[PDB]
DNA sequence: AAAAAAAAAA
DNA sequence: AAAAAAAAAA
């Protein structure tokens, strides 16, 4: 299940034209071809299978309209999502090795490869992805109504997952 | 074929000669007969008088053969003890970089990096084609001898026109070309 | 003239 | 939650 998730993260947000699939721009594909992608590594993978995956991830990562999946976010070439704006939101929580602290202190939260910056509700999540990238992790802390008053608006993209253009340095208040 | 083996002697001879379960001794030296054993674990056709034509013919000077044993003359990435002649004749050397290293260069001067020595020849053409093996932007720094051993840091013969020497400073460079 | 296995950033 | 064959710096 989790190795299959993996390359499904792959192959919808990163190089989807590898296998020779094309999205639209909401970055949905056919959940047939891509049972078919997923056939070719995994062969025992179903349509079924697919969607217990998506039903039961514990970040709402995938969603099937339709006839067709797409990932819902952390995509590298940009898309149209027509995810809600999240304006419930006081504060949002980003973890970061502690090497990137100078640079983002400076210039803020930017997307890197991906389209947009990712940051949760929830500080374990937040903590937890930072890890991805190194041992020494620190919580940032980012006023979410800083991001509002300067134009940045934050969308629901995920169960705690929240996406947003950039997050300007002083909308930071707090580093852990 | 040629360049093949040769390429590998040089990987093991400077580089990592116990990956193949070699052991130098404080020159350099290993073993002729197990450099050849450890040559056909790759190329299984390499002899001796094979092995024995690459040195005699390679036009660097980059291997010697004493008596039972086999060494690499310089290029090393491990410390050795050489015993190569000094150089007091030649008034200036050469050095191929590529043009990105220049600021660094012009300030810290030539270091050895992952080297033993600072690598320079009497030749301009293998300079810039040794400088090439790096990039396509590469320029020819000219250095005066005097200027290092005055300074003392002497250079050695090591090879036929390759010179090693424990680091060149920014002033001993008079030119980038 | 530093070969080449095998692991995995963003 | 970015898989992964395969090539090659210094
Ligand atoms: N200005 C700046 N300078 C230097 N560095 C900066 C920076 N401004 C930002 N940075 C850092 O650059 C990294 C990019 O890495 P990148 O993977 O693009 O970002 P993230 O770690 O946010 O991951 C996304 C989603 O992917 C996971 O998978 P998921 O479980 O589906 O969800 C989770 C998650 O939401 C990141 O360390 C960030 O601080
Ligand atoms: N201060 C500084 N800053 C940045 N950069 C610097 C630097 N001070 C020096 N640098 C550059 O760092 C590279 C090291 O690369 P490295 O391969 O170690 O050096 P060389 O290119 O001199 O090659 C060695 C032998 O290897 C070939 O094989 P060979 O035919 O047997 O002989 C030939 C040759 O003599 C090099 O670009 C140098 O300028």
């Amino acid at each position: 299940r989790k190795r299959v998730s993996k390359l499904m993260a792959y192959i919808l947000r990163h190089s989807p034209e590898e296998f020779g699939l094309r999205p639209d721009v909401e970055g949905f594909v056919s959940l047939n071809e891509l049972v078919n992608a997923l056939k070719t590594v995994y062969p025992e993978v179903t349509e079924e299978f697919v969607r217990e995956i998506v039903e039961n991830d514990p970040k709402g990562r995938y969603e099937i309209r339709g006839d067709r999946i797409r990932a819902r976010y952390g995509h590298s070439f940009p898309v149209s999502l027509d995810h809600e704006e999240d304006t419930e939101s006081r504060f949002l929580y980003h973890g970061t090795p502690r090497r990137n602290l100078p640079s983002i202190l400076k210039e803020g939260l930017k997307p890197m490869k991906r389209q947009y910056v990712h940051v949760s509700t929830d500080k374990i999540e937040a903590l937890e992805t930072g890890r991805r990238h190194g041992r020494e992790v620190v919580l940032l802390v980012i006023d979410a109504e800083c991001l509002r008053k300067r134009g940045f608006k934050i969308y629901k993209a995920g169960k705690n997952v929240r996406i947003v253009e950039r997050v300007p340095p002083d909308c930071i208040t707090l580093a852990v």
